[PDB]
This record gives C-alpha cells, sequence and structure tokens, in this order.
C-alpha cells in the first residue's frame, strides 16, 4: 500500500535569522537566509521519508519557482506529482528565526488562487490513484477561494476510494472534514469546542463524544501535551511551531508501520518536542520517545 | 549629460501587507503582496524618472531572478545597464507594512558575494561612461566582502573622471567617502559626530567644518528636519523610510535642473515627506514644497 499527502496550499519557508528580538519598526539585518519545503502536507511527507515509510506528496504548485521547489524536495527526499498552475508563483512563508533566541515570527503568504482546471485534475489524480490499502493525508488549510464545496468533493472523492482519511485543517474546513467523517483529526482544545459548539461539558466529555465519528482523534492542548481518543479509550500524553506537522507526520508513520497506538503517540510526541528544541532529527527525536508518559482516562 | 546611480547591493522590496501590527512569535496572515524595486540607488533612479530625469541605474543583480528585477524597473521606467552574476539572486527586503496601521518592519537579506570579475566591469564600465559633464551617485551601501578597499578603487575611478559624485552609504564606507572628499552625502547627527570623532563641539561647528570638504552636504536630524551647508552658507531646513532615498533623488534632481539650493532643499523635503504618509506621488509631493520652511543660520 501507499501513503498519499495532499497540500493544496504548498509553499517554500524561507527562514530569515537575524540578531536577537524581532523590533517592529527597527531594520532587521538578515545574517543568512535558509530554505525548506513549506506545507503541512509537505512537512508530513518529509516525516513520513526520514522513517523510510513510502509515500507521494499532492498539491498545486506555481510555474515561476518550481525548479526551486523541486530542489528543496529532492533533498528532502520527498517523491511527489505536483499539478501545476502556470503563471504563477508557489507562496512563500518567511520565518524570522534567531540562534540568540528560541523564538520565530511567522509571515506566510496567502497563496494563489487555483485554477478550475486543476482542482479537477486533483479530484481524478486522487481516483486514479488512491487504493482502499492506502492512506491519504490532507493536510494545511486551502489556498485562497478552493470554497467549502470544492473542499467537500476532495474529501468525498476521497471517501469513495475507501482508503483511510486524515485532515489537519482548521476553520469550517475543519468542521466539515468531521461531518463528512474522517479517520484522523488533530484541532486543539477550542477547535473541539468550535466543531461541537458545547460550552458545558468537560473536554473529555467533548472529546469522547466526538470519538463516536472520528477512530483516531487527537486533542492538542498546547504546552500541557495532548488528549487521544481511539478504540474506546482515552489518554493524556506527557511530553518531558511546525511542531504540529512533525507530530501528524510521525503519528502516520506509527499508524503505517501498525505499531500500538500508545507507542505511536511516545514517537509522534517525541519528534514535536524534539523539533521545538531545534533551530528534526529522528534519531535526537528517538531518545525523547520513552521520557513521554501516557496516561489512560477510565 | 547624464545621471548615473551605482547600486553595488541592489534588492527587490518585497510589501508585506497584514492587519494591525505584527506580533513577534505569532503568525502573522499576509492580505496581499506587493513588489518594487529595492536598493538607494535604484530607489534614486526611480526619482529622477518621475521628474522627466534622464539617468542609467548600474550595480550588480542575480541571475535567478533578473526577469522578475527588469519587470519592476521598466514599470518605474528606469533605465539600466546591470552587470550580471549568474547562478545567484538578487537579495529582497522584506517590508511588513498595514493598511490598519503607519507602520512598517524592514527585513533586508544580505545579499550577495560579488565577483571579482564583475568589480572590475563595474570600473571600465564607469570609465568608458561617465564623462565630467555627469553626475554619478553611488547608493545603498556595499553587498558583503565588497571591502573598504573595492570601495576605494571605485570611488577613485569616478573621481578620475571629473564627475560630480555624491554618495549616500554608511560606517566606515560614509568615513572614507568623506575623506575621499565627494560633492554630496546625507549623514545623520552621529554619522557626523562620528565622521569626525568630535564630542565637544556643537553639532553647527561640526558642520561646518565637514562643509570645507564637501560642497553639498546635507544631515539628516529625523523628525526635526535637516541641516544643509553650501557655499559657505547652513540651513536649517523644517518639514510641514525610503524616504532618505526620495530626498536624495530629489536634491539631485534640483541640482541637475540648476535650480536654487534652497529651493533644492524645499523640493528634496516635500518629496521625502509625502512618502512618509505614502504607503510617492510626485504631484502630491509638489504641495508640501511651499509648506516646507528654510531657516538661514548666521
Ligand atoms: O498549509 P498551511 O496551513 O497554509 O500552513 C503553512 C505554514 O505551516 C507551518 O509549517 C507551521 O505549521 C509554516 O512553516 C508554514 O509552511
Ligand atoms: O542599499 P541598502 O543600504 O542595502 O538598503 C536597501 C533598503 O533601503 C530601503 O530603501 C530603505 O531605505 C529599503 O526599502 C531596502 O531596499
Ligand atoms: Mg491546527
Ligand atoms: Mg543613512
Amino acid at each position: 500500500s501507499l501513503i498519499y499527502t495532499i497540500t493544496l496550499n504548498p509553499a517554500i519557508d524561507r527562514l530569515l535569522f537575524i540578531r536577537g528580538e524581532l523590533e517592529k519598526r527597527k531594520t532587521n539585518r538578515v545574517i543568512k537566509t535558509e530554505f525548506d519545503c513549506g506545507g503541512k502536507g509537505l512537512h508530513v511527507s518529509g516525516v513520513l521519508s526520514k522513517f523510510g515509510i513510502k509515500n507521494e506528496a499532492l498539491g498545486i504548485a506555481g510555474s515561476d519557482n518550481l525548479d526551486k521547489l523541486y530542489a528543496i524536495l529532492k533533498e528532502k527526499h520527498i517523491n511527489h506529482d505536483f499539478l501545476v498552475e502556470a503563471g504563477t508563483s508557489t507562496r512563500e512563508c518567511f520565518v524570522v528565526l534567531s540562534d540568540d533566541t528560541n523564538g520565530s515570527t511567522m509571515i506566510p503568504e496567502a497563496g494563489f488562487t487555483v485554477s478550475q482546471t486543476n482542482k479537477d485534475n486533483l479530484l481524478k489524480q486522487i481516483a486514479k490513484k488512491v487504493k482502499k490499502e492506502d492512506m491519504v493525508v490532507i493536510a494545511g488549510s486551502p489556498p485562497p477561494h478552493y470554497t467549502l464545496s470544492d473542499f467537500k468533493e476532495l474529501l468525498r472523492t476521497v471517501k469513495a476510494t475507501g482508503a483511510f482519511l486524515g485532515c489537519d485543517n482548521s476553520g469550517e474546513y475543519l468542521n466539515l472534514a468531521v461531518e463528512m467523517g474522517v479517520d484522523f483529526i488533530k484541532p486543539n482544545e477550542d477547535e473541539v469546542i468550535a466543531i461541537l459548539d458545547e460550552k458545558t461539558n468537560s473536554l473529555e466529555e467533548n472529546i469522547r463524544t466526538l470519538a463516536e465519528k472520528i477512530p483516531y482523534l487527537v486533542v492538542s492542548l498546547g504546552a500541557k501535551g495532548s488528549i487521544c481518543a481511539h478504540n474506546g479509550k482515552l489518554y493524556q500524553v506527557i511530553p518531558p511551531t511546525g511542531a504540529g506537522d512533525v507530530f501528524v507526520g510521525a503519528f502516520i508513520a506509527g499508524l503505517a508501520m501498525n505499531m500500538p497506538i500508545t507507542e505511536t503517540l511516545k514517537v509522534a510526541t517525541g519528534c514535536s518536542a524534539s523539533k521545538v528544541m531545534q533551530q528534526f532529527d529522528l534519531e535526537a527525536a528517538g531518545k525523547l520517545k520513552n521520557q513521554v508518559s501516557i496516561i489512560q482516562l477510565e
């Protein structure tokens, strides 16, 4: 079988290294510039590959900076079959970083408007490629004007093939994903409250309730860690940006390698924490795996 | 005669429009992206052209994004004869702006290392082009590793042709410019103190003193306005980013059109203020010209 990632609104991450903090009306000189691939799906493909797990990235890229995007993907050993929109450029997400600090300021471009033709090409692309034994991971939110309506066809077209379907989205797209019934989603506390529009029950109850529709539910609680529901059980995951994408990637890898869920959660969490410490190193992420603690909630 | 601008470290300004202020560890979504030419020299060429004054821009651009730089220049009606460094890209200066606010955060890339060959090509380029009746305006500081030594040849090579030479630089380059004896420079208060390394005399005296070497000395005092020395006289210019580049451009234009110095100062100052009000419009800058007041210091 195979794993497919779908990055509707890909990007090129441009790391801008400056000295100290980022003043907000001052001039901040860049010491050096660094590039990496952007888009949730892509980040997820990057993790899968480090795990020696086969996968292919799908999405819509711009023509004008394609060569640059491909060099990065080749470097991150990411197999892809992108659709290309002529006369446009993949957006960039400027990441103002710093060795002198541990912060990061994000300034992502909105991305371009996708042509109707490439929307349809993505649909058959999925029909022609995805099998029931495969897994699909639509990650990152849609580019401007890729409507909820468009998103609906996308999800249904995937479901129609019977493959595992995970979605890392937000806003009405996440809600929509839930209503459609995907196998995986990683909402934050508040997104959970939003999806249900319920504010009087405990979060726990919101999650157990939501687990009735999503079989691999993982709710991020920020620094506190996470809560994952699966097979009737609820787990509190306690750890010792892009951290969320790596978590997804790691989590998918675990399921792909078919390892215990509690175990998958320790690996996912070890890799996510491994980055919140990096400007990730898989080897380095492995030392954190067994520092992660799981607490089953009864 | 003709005017030449020299932008040793050109750039492409990428305006990033977000909502409200710029948080510094948050994600700031870009509403729309806009491009403009970067580099002091170029900005100066942009002003000259709006004044219908003939000029040509010189400098070293990268190959990978040349087409994009040329489209902008064509749009700003800027004539150029750039030298090109193969396999490299012109740096970008990210300008985080906002309609909801009147601020701007600058994040300029350092730029690339220029090849020895293009350093030399710039030198003969100047010898073959510049005549005594022309004006040269080296503006913006040098790219990484374009040494003080390199800068020395540049300036001397221009002087050797007998043309008017203005320099808008900083750090040791500005000092060097002063020692070399250029016709124009626009240092800020502190740069003046630095050039002389004198801290016990009034700024006025520092300027009159410095005027002995620079015949068109203009010292910027920030919000307070400016002080310009010329022909033995000292003027306090009182007004009603990129504002400095436009001032230079406007000032050069005045001298080019050979209009009174006090007058040149009112135009330069009107145009600079015209931008500190813009996200400049020449027509709009004209309404501010006669709101500028000149006070001769005796
Ligand atoms: O796919 P999106 O939802 O548009 O997000 C893209 C952004 O996500 C990040 O990976 C942060 O999670 C950034 O590096 C940037 O690439
Ligand atoms: O030529 P430099 O000294 O490297 O400065 C370039 C920068 O100058 C600015 O025009 C501000 O004066 C920015 O827009 C950016 O292009
Ligand atoms: Mg999210
Ligand atoms: Mg200056």
